[PDB]
């Protein structure tokens, strides 16, 4: 018994060995040029060949060789689009990935493989995908569910795919009453992804949505502390700590892996100041598929 979206999923129709071609549509920069970093919007045409779910991941298979030149290995990627797509018709794919640009030992600047390929593609080209990939970040079944969203940069991929969903789309047998709750935390003003979609749902359900947004090197909390994800939520902590305790409630976190550690501090508190253990509390809600992370 599953209390997520698990009925019919598909996994690995396409494979390493035998990856689907797809061809990229569009590729635009989505973050300001002041922002630390650029994260690119991109979607590809799938031919209604790969049916994948919200939640879901594909895999990209960059073109060329490694050093013993054998084929890369396949780097996955969240999907950042519902299932029937940025465009409504459920023939195209859309990730959002962010260039990664570091130094190595020597000082010499190395780009990420895959990263850089895909956010050079020029609309045309043709890009090997493989998947779906996995069950962790599929939608609860409940269509009154309490959903909370925790994201950092790029994490806010899969919650843009739940909340197409959810706010702009009509579908036969879904349809969303419950209250969802975004909370997404990036580095500056000019690195908000998607806030103009988000700003539309908000206008479009204004009880069923709350969006909540931390620049963590352009805002501070009264002690004068960096607004990190934690930091703004500590600020809800009675009302999420509060939220949690109801068994149709749903928490979902998705990012870079340092976001679980600061969550995690905050909790062990709250749950001690009523004499629970967070880390058994935790595991019971892992368990009944209320606690959901998936960072990277
Ligand atoms: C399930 C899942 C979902 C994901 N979703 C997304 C997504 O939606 N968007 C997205 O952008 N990414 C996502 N990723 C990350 C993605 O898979 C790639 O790892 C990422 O894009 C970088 O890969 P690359 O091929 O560009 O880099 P690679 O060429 O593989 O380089 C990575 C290597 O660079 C090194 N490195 C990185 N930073 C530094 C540093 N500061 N100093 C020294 N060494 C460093 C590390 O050793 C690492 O092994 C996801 C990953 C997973 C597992």
């Amino acid at each position: 018994h599953s209390k997520k979206m698990e009925e019919g999923i598909t996994v690995n129709k396409f494979k390493p060995k035998t990856p689907y071609v797809g061809r990229c549509l569009l590729n635009t920069k989505i973050t300001g040029d002041d922002a630390p970093g650029e994260t690119w919007h991109m979607v590809f045409s799938h031919e209604g060949e790969i049916p994948y779910r919200e939640g879901q991941s594909v895999g990209v298979i960059p073109d060329g060789e490694d050093k013993n030149g054998k084929p890369h290995k396949l780097r996955l990627y969240s999907i950042a689009s519902s299932a029937l797509g940025d465009f409504g018709d459920a023939k195209s794919v859309s990730l959002c990935v962010k260039r990664l640009i570091y130094t190595n030992d020597a000082g010499e600047t190395i780009k990420g493989v895959c990263s850089n390929f895909l956010c050079d593609l020029k609309p045309g080209a043709e890009v090997k995908l493989t998947g779906p990939v996995g069950k962790e970040m599929l939608m609860p079944k409940d269509p009154n569910a309490t959903i909370i969203m925790l994201g950092t940069g790029t994490g806010i991929a899969p919650f843009r795919s739940f909340l197409w969903k959810m706010f702009f789309e009509k579908h036969d047998d879904y349809k969303f009453n419950g209250l969802a709750w975004l909370f997404l935390g990036v580095p500056t003003s000019s690195s908000l992804l998607y806030k103009e979609e988000f700003e539309k749902m908000k206008e479009k359900a204004p009880d069923n949505f709350r969006l909540d947004f931390a620049v963590s090197r352009e805002q501070t909390n009264e002690k004068g502390e960096k607004m990190y994800i934690q930091t703004r939520m500590a600020q809800y902590a009675v009302e999420l700590w509060e939220m949690l305790k109801k068994d149709n409630t749903y928490f979902y976190m998705c990012g870079l892996k340092g976001m679980e550690k600061g969550i995690d501090d905050i909790m062990v508190s709250l749950a001690a100041a009523e004499g629970i253990d967070w880390i058994e509390y935790k595991r019971q809600l892992k368990k009944a598929e209320q606690w959901n992370v998936l960072v990277y």
